[PDB]
């Protein structure tokens, strides 16, 4: 509450961290769903459907330009590109494993370097 805060939590790394997690997300073997936006003219139903499109290229360029208050914020744009993805494929299929695949992926190094 006002004048009482608990202790200040370093967080001048999370940049440099959160730019880290996204290059290895980025060379993932089973990134290439996820590389660029999904495009909305060549793909029925992608638009009307899934109300917040999100890849690994439009989350880069957010990084890059300070479009990220905090850490979560990033985190929440990374899950929303596999939020998507089970939205759209079925599971069995090429796509769908792919999305889980990464979001594994993801959750791990999320907890390995910042819980």
């Amino acid at each position: 509450s006002m004048s009482v805060k608990k202790p200040k939590r370093d967080d001048s790394k999370d940049l440099a961290l959160c730019s880290m997690i996204l290059t290895e997300m980025e060379t993932h073997e089973d990134a290439w769903p996820f590389l660029l936006p999904v495009n909305l003219k060549l793909v029925p139903g992608y638009k009307k459907v899934i109300k917040k499109p999100m890849d690994f290229s439009t989350i880069r360029e957010k990084l890059s330009s300070g479009q990220y208050p905090n850490l979560e914020t990033f985190a929440l744009d990374v899950r929303l590109v596999f939020d998507n993805c089970e939205t759209f494929n079925e599971d069995d299929s090429d796509i769908g494993r792919a999305g889980h695949n990464m979001r594994k992926y993801f959750e791990k190094k999320w907890t390995d370097t910042f819980k």
